């Protein structure tokens, strides 16, 4: 009933509260909850269901499989996926009524042929590369793509339901690239409208833009991270300041507590040495579980009413902590990350420790780690 | 039938060849194939089956669940797990005939009580903390533990089948700690034997020790990493020099190829800027898939017959590469890691790029990534 090694407790109520907090931030726009990568490590279906119930009108995933998984779980409503490769399940996605993004001619031709076999009109969204340089259509190819799209629409094969883009530095407030991208978007959106595209939705904002630039809202805001109670960056503030509540709490049970003499080496490479006769504790969770190895010696953990730092190298499935004089016993609970409001270490605390960003921390929590759900409605977790 | 985004191809024949290569390294000792953490990211059951067939007499996992999963898949033979927490499935493991490690009195008492309910004798192995400072019994507590064990044996509740330890710096050839640990092991092993313990197996070596110190072989060698064709460290040499063959090859299909002008920013933070009008390619695999974000700008990838470096920041599910003048098209295959013998980038190549160790690279490949099996016997993959 309760994992005895390490587990992730997901508060579905924090999720519902967050999308409401976020919906109030962009009152004029609709909210798309991005649940890609297993809902950033929190569990795709349960979180998708919870977000929807709290007001999310759109669901967004990266791959078709992720979107199809949502459908197979009986989730209804608008869903969109944008990461496609030649040969993907165009037919299956069209038949399940999922909005697919198009960034190249190759994509448009595969969806057109698939809409035929399916015998239905595919809802496509044109992505413009306004400067990120990742996916999307470059300005110099936009004209051609927009034309091919309105033509495919005429043939009744597809129907352009949206025009969108994505920011590269929205998490860095006041970055010059932000404005440059927004203008490029406006100008590219305009050209599409004049040439014949009448989209249902116009969107470009992610979590950081949604929280900072209301001029980026438009018809839809694509919020991923903020929905799970984690702030895109310390620059924007803490989840507390943003009015967000962390949904994930990673817990582990101590596997051992013992006394060691001064001068004793701890873990691989012996990068840590006891300063005196002290009590060492073994946390049974390592990098294969999602604890970044790069956080060796820095990672914060709450054990015996005090924050402890990872003693030495973090291993594949465990790492040790120095309890100093304090005492604890095997089976005692240790909190690796949770709510700063409860005096626990947080996702950002670990991002700093591992020299990375909070995004990677929560998302990289291993499948080996069981998830336990609280809050939301009973049928949300299944 | 074939993943169109990103997938891991596991050569089961490389696995069989490796355990044979390794068995020849320690002719006098028995080989335990460590398949913990989903066989270091290669797939626990298929790899466990293959290794066994090639000569592995023992199977080793960290958690009871991992070991129980092996049993539930019909795998027969000796299995051992060492990472336990109070409340674990002692009974279930005893009933499935799995050797459990004991490092504290608390563990001994839980197994004794469980052997009663089970109505059988539990095969336990005493772990000595010879200097690693992780799990195991500290020298100052050894006497007491050994006594409690021989007493529990008398009561017919348990049966000490082994005495073992683990190295902290065996991957660093000529490290002083290695010898110090080996001597501590010999002396601790002796005391156990005199006091009444007659073990089936005596072991302390991991992959690096097995390949370097034949005096650490004893009755059993616990080889994990080397079994998958990856070398514990560049110091020990390359898989080629060690006579090992890499079992994993990570492949991805290009999702887009487009032309961008000079001075264009690429990915989040705009940490990369095109030097000239060039061709950018989008690799649909990111850190949520196991591509370390810390390898941003350094990660090697084979595309269009040439090694390319990750252009800018690596995202959650994708990253871009600069093809310069070369040309490729969506759907073209890119190799992220494979066999250095085939001119492909390797696990170590990525460890360097991400400032980590090859161990973390293969093990952290996401569950989102499908595994495809080749070689071995047809029933191996199921
Ligand atoms: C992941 C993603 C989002 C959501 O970003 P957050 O910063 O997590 O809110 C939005 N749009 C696209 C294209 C994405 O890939
Ligand atoms: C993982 C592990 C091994 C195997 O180590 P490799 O270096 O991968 O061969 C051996 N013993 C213990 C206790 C382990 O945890």
């Amino acid at each position: 009933e309760t994992p005895t090694r390490v587990y992730a407790e997901i508060d579905l109520d924090a999720v519902r509260a967050n999308v409401r907090a976020l919906r109030a931030r962009a009152p004029r726009s609709a909210l798309m909850a991005v649940v890609k990568s297993n809902a950033y490590g929190h569990g795709a279906v349960p979180c998708a269901r919870a977000a929807q119930e709290a007001g999310a009108a759109w669901l967004g995933t990266a791959t078709p499989e992720e979107a199809l998984e949502l459908r197979a779980a009986g989730i209804q409503g608008r869903i969109m996926c944008w990461l496609w490769t030649p040969g993907g399940p165009w037919r299956e996605a069209i038949e399940t009524d999922i909005d697919v993004s198009v960034s190249g001619m190759w994509a448009l031709d595969e969806v057109r042929a698939a809409a035929r076999a399916a015998g239905r009109t595919a809802r496509i969204q044109l992505k413009a590369d306004t400067g990120l340089g990742r996916n999307g259509c470059q300005p110099a190819d936009w004209a051609e793509l927009v034309g091919a799209a309105v033509a495919a629409q005429a043939e009744g094969t597809v129907q352009v339901t949206g025009v969108w883009s994505h920011f590269a530095c929205a998490d860095e407030p006041g970055h010059p690239s932000i404005r440059l991208q927004l203008d490029a978007f406006r100008d590219m959106l305009a050209y599409a409208e004049k040439e014949g595209v009448d989209p249902e939705v116009r969107h470009i904002a992610n979590s950081p833009a949604t929280l900072t630039l209301p001029e980026t809202h438009f018809d839809l805001v694509r919020t991923g991270l903020a929905v799970y109670g984690v702030s895109p960056s310390p620059e924007l503030g803490t989840p507390a300041q943003l009015g967000l509540r962390p949904a994930m709490t990673l817990r582990a049970s101590l596997a051992l507590v013992k006394t060691v003499p001064a001068g004793h080496g701890v873990s691989y490479g012996h990068h840590y040495v006891t300063e005196s006769e002290t009590h060492l504790a073994l946390v049974p969770a390592g990098y294969a579980d999602g604890i970044p190895r790069n956080a060796s010696g820095r990672g914060p953990v709450l054990v015996a009413g005090k924050i402890r730092r990872a003693a030495g190298r973090i291993a594949m499935d465990q790492f040790v902590v120095d309890l100093g004089e304090d005492l604890a016993e095997a089976g005692d609970e240790a909190v690796i990350l949770g709510d700063a409001e409860r005096g626990e270490p947080t996702a950002e605390d670990w991002a700093q420790a591992a020299h990375t960003i909070a995004y990677e921390i929560v998302t990289r929590i291993g499948g080996r780690v069981p998830r336990v759900y609280l809050g939301g409605l009973e049928h949300h977790h299944h």
